């Protein structure tokens, strides 16, 4: 199994992750961990890597690029692995292309936006106690006060209908190129001796 996950934020993709990861025993792999881990074990990339972040600045496709090869040499990728938020970018996608990474399906976690921000944004809680409520699945019996002490519900700014709108629109528009650029790669057939993967909506 050598994979791509893709899923929108508040999808649920971290605990997807983990059940893909256990059960095929395949490592999950994002850049922050890579960087930290790289970073940590003073590996070259890694020294480099840091000459960045400690400018606060974007550490190159290039770099990443190299220390994704180098993690990909470890034991633990010996019965595949799982991309986990990346690539995030078709020049991205397409220098793991030219670096030879394998990739046989790119995943995109499927839930639909509406039922996501339905889900998120009707959340309130009582915090003295911690009780919860959802404006929709499990209403107050007074709208905007907790059953037991009539004291004032809140929902917090994370939640707010048009924040989580907002996560969902860039996530969208950083997601469909890659997806256009792997089918699009898939019809044109195999390249630098690598095959496209296949693409999956998993809902899954």
């Amino acid at each position: 199994m050598r994979l791509i996950l893709l899923g929108a934020p508040g999808a649920g993709k971290g605990t997807q992750a983990n059940f893909i990861k256990e059960k095929f025993g395949i490592p999950q792999i994002s850049t922050g961990d890579m960087l930290r881990a790289a970073v940590k074990a003073g590996t070259p990339l890694g020294v480099e890597a840091k000459t960045y972040m400690d400018e606060g600045k974007l550490v190159p496709d290039s770099l990443i690029i190299g220390l994704v090869k180098e993690r990909l040499k470890e034991a633990d990728c010996a019965n595949g692995y799982l991309f986990d938020g990346f690539p995030r970018t078709i020049a991205q996608a397409d220098a793991m292309k030219e670096a030879g990474v394998a990739i046989d399906y790119v995943l995109e976690i499927d839930v639909p936006f509406s039922e996501i921000i339905e889900r998120m944004s009707g959340r309130r809680t009582h915090p003295a106690s911690g009780r919860t409520y959802h404006v929709k699945f499990n209403p107050p019996k007074v709208e905007g006060k907790d059953d037991v002490t009539g004291e004032p519900l809140v929902q917090r700014d994370d939640d707010k209908e048009e924040t989580v709108k907002k996560r969902l629109d860039v996530y969208e528009a950083q997601t469909k190129p890659l997806i256009t650029y792997y089918g699009d790669w898939a019809r044109r057939g195999a390249e630098n001796g690598l095959k496209a993967p296949a693409y999956r909506k998993i809902s899954g």
